[PDB]
């Protein structure tokens, strides 16, 4: 009853590098978050507190409903809204969509109950289930440190067209992380100096070493990021994978290898 809706936007990594090892046994990272045109469409209803989606994600495993449990458990509000997400962000392609569904339902919700969570709580909220998700409480672009979190808004010179080409194969995080040998660390300097030159608009100076390893645990990423190369592109990777993505628009060739394999094609302007 009384449903709103609200979109829930995807991110792609433009440029990520390891710093080194956390006494948890995360990593800290320095990247460019990118906010794209690309969303989730999420259903808000009074009822019971319920999350459902339509590619059939148990509701126990959803970010979603982990973030409004915890909620209720800080605030000791009850919350009384049932929850439909439409997944077009597929899981596992390093977009963020689990992150981004989290983020933007918590911050609704804060406000339909009058907001008795200031920002400093709702962001320090959804970061303890996900790194990504206080990204999607700013938008648009900003540089994520410690393990994404912590978060500055910047404004960059990069603009045209992005195309996405999205393989089947689900990107584990976990299993790339671990693969990743302590010689593909790199200095916060280095990082730093490379994602100043991609804001200032150098998207060839776009790297992510868990991309590196992504494509050599995940064949079909490879296959992507080879076939990329062929169409005369520079491709990039998302996240830990398995997103691929090419500034250019998409060709027929590309769209119709892209079904003959089932690679979903997601053509955005920024
Ligand atoms: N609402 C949600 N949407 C997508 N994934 C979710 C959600 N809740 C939990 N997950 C978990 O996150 C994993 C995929 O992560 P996701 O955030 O979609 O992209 P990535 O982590 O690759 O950036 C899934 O395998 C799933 O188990
Ligand atoms: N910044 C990060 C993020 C994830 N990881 C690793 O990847 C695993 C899976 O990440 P995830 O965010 O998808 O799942 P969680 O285990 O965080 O719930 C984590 O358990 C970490 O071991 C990391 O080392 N550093
Ligand atoms: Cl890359």
């Amino acid at each position: 009853s009384h449903m709103i809706k609200v979109l829930s936007p995807a991110k792609i990594n433009l440029g990520l590098w390891v710093l080194g090892r956390l006494p948890s046994g995360y990593h800290e990272i320095l990247t460019l978050y990118q906010e794209i045109p690309f969303y989730d469409e999420i259903y808000i209803r009074e009822g019971v507190l319920r999350v459902e989606t339509n590619i059939g994600i148990p509701q126990e495993e959803n970010l979603v409903y982990k973030g409004l449990r915890e909620f209720e458990r800080i605030t000791g509000i009850e919350i009384n809204y049932s929850i439909f997400i439409q997944k077009n962000i597929p899981p596992g392609a390093g977009l963020g969509g689990g992150s981004s569904n989290l983020a933007v339902v918590l911050k609704k919700v804060n406000e339909l109950l009058g907001s008795p969570l200031s920002e400093e709580e709702l962001r320090e909220l959804v970061g303890s289930i996900s790194a990504d998700a206080p990204f999607f409480l700013l938008g648009k672009s900003a540089i994520g440190r410690g393990k994404g979190e912590v978060l500055e808004p910047v404004e960059t010179e990069i603009s045209g067209k992005i195309t996405l080409v999205i393989p089947q194969v689900s990107s584990s995080t976990g299993r790339v992380y671990s693969s990743l040998r302590e010689e593909h660390f790199v200095t916060p300097e280095y990082a730093e100096e490379k994602i100043q030159r991609i804001i200032s608009g150098e998207v060839e100076e776009i790297e992510n070493v868990l991309g590196d390893i992504a494509r050599e645990l995940y064949p079909e990423i490879n296959e992507v990021y080879r076939f990329v190369e062929y169409l005369g592109f520079k491709p990039f990777v998302s996240g830990s994978g398995s997103t691929v993505y090419f500034f250019g628009g998409a060709s027929e060739e590309l769209k119709k290898a892209a079904k003959m394999r089932g690679w979903k094609v997601v053509e955005l302007e920024l």
